[PDB]
């Protein structure tokens, strides 16, 4: 049975990374980002804890071939088909500085008030793919390899999505993004005014309800300044802005 409410960081609080906003800075990465964290996230859970690593954004954002453009967007399936068959290393953030290949661009506001710098409209060039691990790290890049076993699409069906995360960790998931929404602050999220800016790729944790309206809650990638300290909610069960039609995810088992 499915409960009123579900949060993936309470199920499994031992692991690190669920818990855990991170930050694309001035690149399109969200696609790559969404996979890691929620790739680190169900490392964690499914191995019962024995992996608690964060996974390199910089490694899959660079180094798959079959992903898309880069800093300049990307594509959910194959990002998941890349941690099966070549794995993704070890990195932290670039402040963290930690593991075989930490991201290397900085955290800034995306179009909302804060302490880091804005990130403005500008965007960097994709990273080479180095396959080399920092220096300070002592273990060889193919070494640091963390590997999936299957990946998939979830049907596009509200339990569904909800069963395949009270199981199995976080998803990822595609969803359009209109202009309204980077003027999200906090609160249910529906698309009301605005044009279309593409497809935005986040990481789906759980869900609830508040005063009888349905939400998903949804870790973004644009640090803990934005929105409701890194996370939104968007309306659950109608397929607002596509967000039960394009979720992503896999096993390591
Ligand atoms: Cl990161």
């Amino acid at each position: 049975e499915i409960p009123s409410s579900f949060d993936s960081r309470k199920k499994w609080p031992r692991c690190k990374s669920i818990a855990t906003i991170r930050d694309q800075s001035r690149c399109g990465s969200c696609w790559a980002f969404g996979a890691v964290e929620a790739m680190s996230d169900r490392s964690c859970i499914q191995s019962g804890g024995k992996q608690n690593v964060e996974l390199s954004a910089v490694d899959l954002l660079s180094c798959c071939e079959s992903c898309g453009l880069g800093c300049e967007g990307g594509i959910l399936g194959p990002a998941w088909d890349y941690w099966v068959k070549e794995g993704i290393v070890t990195g932290s953030s670039k402040e963290n500085h930690a593991g075989c290949e930490p991201y290397p661009f900085p955290k800034c506001e995306h179009h909302t008030k804060g302490k880091y710098p804005p990130c403005g409209s500008k965007i960097y060039k994709t990273p080479r793919c180095k396959q080399t691990c920092q220096k300070k790290y002592k273990t060889p890049y193919t070494q640091d390899k963390h590997r999936g076993k299957s990946s998939y699409n979830v049907k596009n069906d509200e339990k569904a999505i909800q069963k395949e995360i009270m199981k199995y960790g976080p998803v990822e998931a595609g969803f359009t993004v209109y202009e309204d929404f980077l003027n999200y602050k906090s609160g249910i999220y529906k698309h009301i005014t605005g044009e279309t800016l593409g497809g935005h790729a986040i990481r789906i944790i759980g869900w609830g309800v508040e005063n009888k309206a349905p939400y998903w809650l949804i870790a973004n990638s644009w640090n803990e300044d934005w929105g409701e300290n890194g996370y939104f909610r968007i309306v659950r069960g109608r397929d607002e802005c596509s967000i039960e039609s394009e979720v992503t995810a896999g096993r390591i088992n």
